[PDB]
């Protein structure tokens, strides 16, 4: 069972892909185990690069492929590296981009909790020819929060284990258990865009959409809601074009459909005052002045929706 | 006739394209077969992994290509292996991802049932030289239907089945018979988004059209309508804008048309009501007060595009 | 003078480009032609899949390129195979997906007629060295028509050719006239995506725009073609947005125009009949009620334009 | 010194990149030398397509590389060939399809004349080592110019010429200067899409614009001028979303800006004939009428904008 | 340690990536070492291209890998070169195109100052093994400011420096202080589209905004500002739908929100005006003149804005 000691090194988190659960990842895989005792030249250790590296496979260098689970695609890799050293141990260093898969939840956008996984695990050799010995990770992040769209919360959580697979290739004793990396890196996202550009003023809108009710007249009060009604879909759009696409609504997407909702209650309320009446024009002088009724009203469905 | 057991395993199912007719496939093939007995370094199955392979092939070993009939364009191809048993046996394992096409009827958008297709045959090997033993797929799919785009149904539907050819090669004899696999995975949309963020808000604005007929002067109840009709329009761009791109109408689409009818027809009836007098001014008391005969009038012929 | 046969087998036709003029192809190429007896394994057909055949041609085995000559950009190669029978013959097969290039009519979009083209053409081999004996081609399409985009009519026009160059190599003879084999399919587009979204309310805008002399007053009449105008432009956009871009005007967009038209003659006629007076009120009795006027009047242009 | 010539063809210019000035270009590239005398099977000219070219440059044959000046990445190269030739010449055939970058002035869109450049040069070879000896172009253009985007002009401009490095090696003598060939297309922008479905209806609502003025009230004639602004808006955005992204004006964004001024010069206008009075109500019976004023100051200032 | 001589030539700087933090170039590398002397054909320098370089390798030709430090992805390559002097020294050259990273601040758009960095350093060789002697960089541009979207302002900033890294290989001595080249192009963004595109519209509507208090009627000024509410929201979309997007908020951006507190401290006024009375209407005849108070007040809180 080989001893395999595998190094992480993340550059670079962006380009998430909400609709196909997708993040992309710059950076470099370091691997290290020891085989037999070399003879390089000198004795100082042989480094192998690119190009030649299928040379030295070809004449019988063991070089194990490690796949990435939950990459999407295959890999941009960079250059490759190999170091032989003459006691016999090997470092196999190469850079990478990938496109990772991994359950994301976008529910409470903007204010989403993520974390991004990385999980490695031996492409053919199960637990009893290759095992991964130990792994450390450096996430070399730090500083300008307010400048990138995701905040690094921790450093990186860990965990080898072994998977097993319960119908693989011929064999039913014990070569079934492949070990696996599990990365995990959690994040926050930088919600100020969407609160002042998104949250701001679509609170300015719903509030002035209860400014229908200071009106005096009957036809001023219903035909200004019918002009409220099209710039809440004006915002909708406004709202939808610059928004990720999801399949389920967002906290935004709940707020305006509250607003849909405000502005039809005032139509049937406006309506209603009008025509329940005692003789004809007996504008419920109460309800007429619900004008401090449902924005606090609303206040308690809006508190209610946190519950 | 060279019996060979296959193994899909599907990993994710994404990015469908409504237009093309298309859906992405992650996943790895296994494929097994008995070769003639060879003799492996001490005597455990001998590993070959990517570029190895070439050169076995070169050597003379027989690996047939296994071509997905409906897959558009050439999959990206990951990690390759093959698994060498000295008894004969070989085992051929990769992972994959593919565009595959099928034909995908969205009529009924959003409550859309589809079913994602995999067609597996020989290139070049027919049924005499090349046969589908068994095969069987492994959908390890569960849980969170309401974090995903589509809920898998089923398991698995499989078919093997055997595809003839009537114009090929200058040959006659019985040679025109390739063997097919047909893997078949039924799936459902989640309506969920489409029915909050774009039916409920739809039937508002339909309602509120309607609540025209409670305006007193004529002026008001024409003049309103335009406005309404506008409405209905920023809502079909808000609509197109974000659904996705079809040659035909769906339910949506439907709902859109029966907006604008709704709000022609009023228009109609308002400056009928006006103009269709004994005097000049006789609003027929009654048509003017179709506040309630048209909006369950609507309710009737939306019933009726349910037959 | 090798006589080749060819057959063609279309899969898929789809994607079309409007503004490159391009559309995707997915299928098999056959190519056969007799070359000298061999002594292959047994005595039945030799088969050589991809990887192989380069080493094949090393060895010796004339494969003569053929280029397709309307493709844009090099097409996507799937599986290759060759079929070396004993008696000499040779069958080279091989699926490709591609982008083709043919002059393309936008003209009356929706309702388009368009042709599929392919150009197949030896690409250094003249008459002399190659010549094409025949080709068959399959078109295994049917079936849901009003499920696919586009609806393919006849069978697939067939047209084996000879083409002059006239500038090539200081040769003088008659090495010129490469032999070209042109494939065409005619197609019709689906017109019932663009009728009823498009088309239908559109109508409904310009016959709703021409209800703005019902009105009663010159101040309504105005006032309301303001936002009739601005309803126009919100449409334009809708359709622009939506419709495919290209560098002219299509029937739809010729009906836009006719809308703006409607709508800026009837702001003329309004603030002419208030303004040619014999007094300063003489709103023309007549001239205001050309509510059925132009209405007919646009229906004679609009039969005009089909003329 | 290498005498090379060169044939150009061209068969198709497309996807013009505005931002990145950039362009597509297929075609194929003719290249003709001699070399020292072969012996040739039988006599005729020997014939090396695609992979078989490397292996004749691996036994000693000497192709330069010749590299395109202003590509944009690395051209996607279809078939290659060469054609051998006993008495010593030879001939590459290759086709080509590539990014072309080149100056591009966007500044009277859609009136733009542009031209597409070609830099050719070799990539090691000096003048000394090799040099052009003459270039041919072939554009096989022609017909249905109101079909494509754009309108070639000329039949296309060449230049050969040598280019001189001043920082090189440590070299000093004289070789520093490589052999360029530039190949010039001039073209024009088809209006007509541009000018009918974006300048015309633009017109119409500046034209429209003015009318405000023939309102009666002061109220009338300020409110109608806030749907008005919003309608020019509105067409920003249709126009924005459309024509293509720079990063400077084009004429028509200039209109846009006027229409933007119109208005605004408007809305001053209308508040200061109200309150510019000798009582209140004192609307300078002159300045309202300005109907005619600056609907045709605007026609002085736009022929103004033309100077 | 070897000493390494390399040369930049920078073509073209485009395709920013906003949100990625990316930007593309495309240049050519020259790098320059002594090996030990060669014996070369004749004895001029041996030129070896592309393909034949990997060949060289094989036979033992040291040729170090230069790995981009901030690049995303993997480089396209084109042209490769080998030039091989007699006296020993080695020329590499390569032409490329890559995206690269960097920190880049957009907050103050659209008057960004960036700066566009290139990070050079050995993928294998430590300052021991590998140094670079010197730099230089080209930036062979100039000219046709207000053509581009970027203006160059200075010529490149370059340092040479040794990185040392804390976690790597079993070595103690020194073996950590790798060398690297970092490149520095600083430059401005246009800013004159924006500017009279985005900047000078969005004033008007801002100043306009405020003609809401010339209305002499309460319900004149109060339904029209709903029409300016949406106005705001119109643009904001247009504004959206065209820039960039970023994690913040722009100057821009924030002129946008400024536009709906003043319409909506507008509509606090005009309602306080109306009910903060001493019978019912009396509206404040100062406050209701505040057509002169908060124009210049946001002057003054658009002055504390720069603060």
């Amino acid at each position: 069972p080989v001893d395999v000691s595998v190094s992480i090194f993340i550059n670079k988190i962006y380009g998430v892909n909400t609709l196909e659960q997708t993040y992309k990842v710059d950076g470099y895989i370091v691997a290290q185990w020891t085989g037999k005792p070399r003879k390089t030249p000198g004795d100082k250790p042989l480094i192998v690069e690119n190009t030649q590296i299928e040379r030295w496979i070809n004449n019988g260098l063991w070089v194990p492929a490690l796949e990435f689970i939950n990459v999407v695609g295959s890999p941009d890799t960079g250059n490759k590296r190999l170091m032989l050293f003459p006691d016999g141990r090997v470092i196999y260093n190469a850079r990478f981009l990938g496109s990772f898969s991994n359950d994301m939840d976008f529910r409470l956008f903007p204010f989403d909790r993520q974390q991004f996984v990385l999980e490695l695990e031996p492409f053919s050799y199960n637990n009893q020819q290759l095992r991964f010995s130990d792994i450390q990770v450096y996430t070399e992040n730090i500083d300008n929060e307010e400048i990138d769209e995701w905040w690094i919360r921790g450093k990186a959580s860990t965990h080898i284990s072994d998977i097993r697979y319960d119908h693989l290739s011929s064999v039913q004793p014990n070569q079934n258990e492949f070990s696996r990396i599990t990365v995990r890196i959690d994040a926050v996202r930088n919600p100020s865009y969407y609160l002042w550009s998104f949250i701001l003023p679509l609170g300015l809108i719903i509030a002035a959409s209860w400014s229908v009710f200071w009106l005096e007249s009957f036809s001023e009060r219903l035909q200004t809601s019918f002009t409220l009604m099209l710039t809440v879909v004006a915002y909708a759009f406004y709202t939808s074009n610059i928004l990720p696409r999801l399949p389920y609504t967002t906290v935004i997407d709940q707020m305006i459909i509250a607003g849909y909702g405000s502005i039809f209650a005032a139509i049937l309320l406006i309506i209603f005052a009008h025509h329940r009446q005692a003789n004809g024009v007996e504008d419920d002088l109460l309800i007429q002045r619900c004008r401090l009724a449902f924005p606090l009203g609303f206040l308690a469905i809006g508190c209610v929706l946190v519950i």
